[PDB]
C-alpha cells in the first residue's frame, strides 16, 4: 500500500509521560505535503479511537484496538530501589544491575512504541477509516532551535 | 568477531558530539560481551596520545586521530537563519532549514565515520586491540538525565 504509510520512527519518555513521533509518508493528496511529521501523546491516540468509535457512519465497523497508556512504573521503582543505593553493592554490582533495569526500561518503551504504531498501521490499511478526517487531522496538525542534534543511520533527528 | 566495535548514534548537542561506542565481545577480559559507553572527541585524542607515548608500541602502526567535529560553518548559517524566521515566508524558512539541516548531516556523518574508523582500525590490530587503555576507552562508564530517547530499538540517555 503506497498510498499512506505511518511509522513512529522514535519517542521521548521525560519522567514516564512519552511524546510519540508520527510520521506520514502519503501519496494521497488529501495530505497537504507527500511527506510530514508530528508529535503526539497518548491522548490524542484515544482521542482519535474514541473519534471513530463513536462515529455513527462506522457502526459495526473493524475498529482496531486503542494502544494502551505507557506504563514505566515496574522498570521505574526497580531503579529506584538500586539507582540511589550504590552502596549496597560493588561498583560493578551496581553497574551490571543498572544495565539490565535499563534493559527492562528499553523493553517497556520498545512494546509501547509498537502498540501505538500498529494502531496507526491498521488504520492506515483500513479502506474506511484511512480516509477519515479525524484521523487526517491527527497525522498532521503542526506546530507549538536548533540546539540538539541526533545522528544514527545516516539520519538527522531534532530533540 | 572476538572485538567488534562500533558507532549506532551520536548526539550533538551545542555541537559538542557525544559518540554511543558500541563493543561487541566474546574476549574474557570484558565484565561483559556486549555493552556500550558515551565518548566525546577528548577521549579519543587521549587515547590516541597515549598509545603514541607508549614505549612497546615504539615501532607500530598508530592509527591516526579522528578530526575535531566542526559545526562552524552550517552553525553561523543556522544562527542567521534563525535571526530571519520573521523575516520570509514560512514556506522558504522550511526549505532553508532543510538545506543547513543536509549541510550539518554531512559533517555530522564524516566526523562520525572518522572516529568509527578509528577504533575499528584499533580493533582489528593484534597488538593495539588488547591494550588495556584501549579497554578502559571501551569499557568505563555530570548531571542527572531528564528521560530516555527512543529510536532504532536503543535507548539513549538526555541530560
Ligand atoms: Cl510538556
Amino acid at each position: 500500500d503506497p498510498s499512506l504509510q505511518i511509522d513512529i520512527p522514535d519517542a521521548l519518555s521525560e519522567r514516564d509521560k512519552v511524546k510519540f513521533t508520527v510520521h506520514t509518508k502519503t501519496t494521497l493528496p488529501t495530505f497537504q505535503s507527500p511527506e510530514f511529521s508530528v508529535t503526539r501523546q497518548h491522548e490524542d491516540f484515544v482521542w482519535l479511537h474514541d473519534t471513530l468509535i463513536e462515529t455513527t457512519d462506522y457502526a459495526g465497523l473493524i475498529i482496531p484496538p486503542a494502544p494502551t497508556k505507557p506504563d514505566f512504573d515496574g522498570p521505574r521503582e526497580k531503579m529506584q530501589k538500586l539507582g540511589e543505593g550504590e552502596g549496597s553493592m560493588t561498583k560493578e554490582e551496581f553497574a551490571k544491575m543498572k544495565q539490565e533495569l535499563e534493559a527492562e526500561y528499553l523493553a517497556v518503551f520498545k512494546k509501547t512504541v509498537s502498540s501505538h504504531e500498529v494502531f496507526l498501521q491498521r488504520l492506515s490499511s483500513h479502506p474506511v477509516l484511512s480516509k477519515d478526517r479525524n484521523f487526517h487531522v491527527f497525522l498532521e496538525y503542526d506546530q507549538p532551535d536548533p540546539v540538539g542534534y541526533y545522528y544514527s543511520d545516516g539520519s538527522l533527528k531534532i530533540v
